[PDB]
């Protein structure tokens, strides 16, 4: 008749959630109907912004404002005057499923003392995400010091950062050689860890 959406998958990176599904080719053009089941609630309530949708995807980043309880989505479809029944997701935990990419990471020096200034760009703004603030409070970051020529590796942590944006200074041995640094966050120490960013190295003289 007219089938249920197919292929569900949420995908939670750096606090951007979306729910994608895949349907089958039809004569006309499909729409779908998208809800979601808070836990306090424990009743499935209609995604405003995905009703009667054209689109394979939906922005559930809105619907969630807990990180530690869980939620469930599900979908149905709108054939001409056919409905199909709704097809739900796997549970969803944002502690447990959200990513965190890695962070963007620059890297200077102020004679041999290296400069690392570390944040991520794509986290939004605790004025539109008010209940982020208290998940910000408890966001650090995990840096981590080598240098090959010589070779040594030290680990920082830098946290209670100002607007999320991180900035650490740290004394280089000597005094030839090259230094090359990463970084990953860090939400409640270790309850979510994020991919670590691609290395930075400099040069710091003698």
């Amino acid at each position: 008749a007219v089938p249920s959406p197919t292929g569900t998958s949420v995908k939670s990176k750096n606090f951007r959630t979306v729910l994608y599904w895949q349907y089958p080719s039809m004569s006309e053009t499909p729409h779908f109907v998208v809800e979601v089941k808070p836990y306090l609630s424990g009743k499935y309530q209609t995604v405003s912004t995905c009703v009667n949708i054209s689109a394979t995807s939906c922005d559930l980043s809105e619907e969630i404002n807990e990180i530690f309880h869980s939620y469930w989505f599900r979908i149905k479809a709108i054939v001409g005057s056919q409905q199909s029944q709704y097809v739900e997701t796997d549970e969803f935990v944002l502690q447990k499923h959200g990513k965190i990419g890695p962070p963007k990471l620059n890297l200077s020096r102020h004679g041999a003392e290296i400069i690392v200034d570390v944040y991520h760009p794509e986290f939004p703004s605790v004025e539109v995400r008010p209940w982020m603030r208290e998940i910000y409070s408890e966001l650090s970051y995990s840096v981590i010091f080598r240098n090959s020529e010589n070779e040594s590796r030290k680990n920082f942590t830098v946290a209670d950062c100002e607007m999320n944006e991180c900035n650490l200074s740290i004394p280089v041995p000597s005094e030839g050689s090259t230094y090359c640094v990463s970084a990953k966050g860090h939400f409640f120490d270790d309850l979510i860890v994020g991919a670590s960013s691609e290395e930075s190295c400099i040069w710091v003289p003698i």
